[PDB]
């Protein structure tokens, strides 16, 4: 990325609103040269969305816990994070190294329903289902442009 | 939340962008009072901020992983979350129930900085650290408002 | 639940013997009224029984152990805990966060009562089986009514 | 235990409610021996208790976990259940077989009510600690008279 | 045990050659009420035999190690240790309580022979197999008699 | 071993108990020659002992464990098998490959034995304890004489 | 080996291309016999090969790691590492103790290349597979020739 | 690498042993110019040795084995690899993400030696240590020039 583009990454991750005239004061750029970059930085997927961070608990998600999955049948391809990503619940989805293939971060609005999103998860991709729960998130989303 | 705050809080998730003017419109109000209440669900901690989601991959950050931490001395506070807080390549921190305390989303340029990182976090926090490498990212961020 | 109730129930669940006469006396109610709280605390479950705490070694089960279960076909529903209630040997039945799936107390005669038990639940209810043996009871049974 | 004590025991073990007269009754007995017996099995720890059994959740404890501690310095007797037992959360310890020393029946309000029982629970018997989160509770308390 | 029984298997444990008329002078009685009690001990299981204990270096076996195996299909009678039993490099096996069901120890020639035992213990049995390998035998068959 | 060695060390590990005369019938040797060879067998070590086995429930040690230990600080010589053969109730110890030190056979009296035990192991060497229980011998102490 | 192989070996693990000529005047012995002797070293396997070690880094393997394979079905015999040696990216296959059956050195592109591979060694030889990612090596190939 | 050194390493990788001139033919380029692009290679880093891979075994090292490392006080830096470094049974060493530190493969004599090997490393670097033996090695040192 050039000396512009981030400074316009920055400004953007700093707040998502930051408008085109402000990005242009600060770029040093005219609004319409700014407004042709950010429009690049979004189809390149540098920028990847602007939406306004939520706190799950407001919305009634009481509980979250990182999920770990194992394709019961290892074997073939599973293409479990396909399978399950109508699952609302599931707010992300990671292949990893280690035990698991998988972990997702999954909300849910009490115990029960976190068993019973379990269930559905086992069943609509096929895979076993480790959760650890969190107690408490102390920080989050915390991007870092160097 | 009444289902004004529902609407806003639903806008404003869908794209931190969305104007009052537009926020007025879609839940039939004015803009003093759509301000007025986006100024209330942001102090109240509903509306968390307004950062852009940028891609870790374009700034440089290849190399992302959790990493579960566990004080080297469980019978004192650790506090290791607020210790940690200025380390800005912590992207979340979470307390978790199980085996570990804590687990943490980070990201870093390569290997290398990883074991730089992974060492400074112990160093910090005095902690042990058990890092889990994200492979692939297949989705993320996806909040669900009901 | 009002705070009558909580009388009612922090009374019973210091000892189960208080007559209905002494708990319309310390709750401040005529007796036919705490007989019909009373009977709306056990129909809704709050009031789970009367049953007087009997020493588990003290009747032959000198073997008592945490029974942790993970079901051999994740991808169906188990009902183990329905598949396994008329063993009368188990104590209690959690369903649990984590790598397994359920947690039972169970109460055995001796180890190798343990090892059958063990077989017949995993034969009954199509699970795997790790057990913790319980070497001493310090306290139990405590319930505390804030 | 004689024939005699397991009519008593077995009857009380049904109801804590049974009168003494209801006991002689069912056991053989006059109302002096019976009480005379009574007497005898519970300062022998036979009979434990007569609390009547409370639904937790029902009380505010809507969090419940198994916490599994292990001193941090094993050459030394850790005396931690008598260490720990003023904590009222604690609703039963028992001393185990395998890799931790301890498993405790803990409940709480909240997660985070848990995460500082968890602290408090490691700084007072100077052990760590390892949390299994019950999500659902299916049966309980069943004492088993053969 | 009578006393008498007791020391005829302290000299047994210490000696298997004991002869008859050692013991009976050891004991306080003739050679054939020796040899009634002792064949009478033999029968009750108590003595389990005489085999001369040597060491398996000397006899080819330079690696010994604990198995522990797990059944494929925990839900069946697994019946492994009586499957197993005709399996002469097993030298002892154990039901245990925890993760894996059995643990056996076992002595072979080498490492390689050790790999084709283990792939002949898990087609045998169907089951897993994880091995501890014994670096040293520090001191071994070290009988208490109280 | 030659081919007479052999013999005889089948033999005895068949049977301690057969005597020179049986043996020396058997190897083709004189009564004189196979004393000889025998002595020797015994002071290459070959021969280890001649105990009987003595069923370890038989003389009151009702409950048995594996005990796998670790040095509480492991960059210093543990000795740990040194400092703990004075205790009886070890009837052996091994070091092992793998995240323990050592594994030792236990025999006990009880679970409250044997937590006794347990505690003054880590004492007495300075190491932790982790004890798989023992549920069922199905055989043990066969030899395997190629 | 025999005196003048000890040398032989030494040397050429010294360097490879350490010439004929150069080995004679250091065995002591000559160009031809020499020459022979280390043409059957290499057919006795002594000597396995003379590749100069090359940097995967340089050659643009970024990402390596350790993965640790289990058959799916264990109580057959597998054949992995022969099903698996057509793989390039596979450097190394062991059999080892421990809770998986073999493990592999294993230097791909990226961590998208590794997720590919796994999945191509699952298929491949039917097996499950656990990752240790390899930060960085410090050292490596350094073979000591007592 | 460019077109020419791409040439350089992968013939040097099929056996370092070709000489100059045969590279100088390979490479369209001359004996000179050729042998100070290998020499650069060398100072490079990129061709890291010429060694000839010798059989472990042929030459007493009947046991080798994965040595995982973790420091007893992992807060502070640890420098395990270069602490270790001047021990010749490390063929090599790697950090790792995961549970340990480090992993190393390691060669010895027998297993009474790598248990003074562990004991060694773990006082030098002050480590714990697990291990986990070869049984064997199927392929090993097998590097895919693309």
């Amino acid at each position: 990325l050039d000396d512009i583009d981030r400074i316009l990454v920055r400004e953007l991750a700093a707040d998502g609103r930051v408008t085109l005239s402000e990005l242009a004061t600060r770029a040093g750029l005219s609004v319409s040269a700014v407004q042709s970059r950010v429009r690049r930085l979004e189809s390149r997927g540098v920028v990847q969305g602007y939406s306004a961070r939520i706190n799950p608990e407001a919305v009634g998600h009481l509980l979250s816990a990182f999920v770990a999955i194992t394709p019961l049948d290892p074997s073939q391809p599973d293409d479990a994070p396909a399978r399950l990503e109508h699952i609302e619940e599931v707010e992300s989805c990671y292949s990893v190294a280690g035990e698991e293939s998988y972990v997702m971060l999954v909300r849910v609005a009490s115990a029960r329903a976190l068993e019973d999103l379990l269930q559905r998860i086992r069943t609509t991709a096929n895979v076993r289902t480790r959760s650890t729960i969190i107690l408490n998130t102390f920080y989050s989303d915390r991007q870092h442009i160097p």
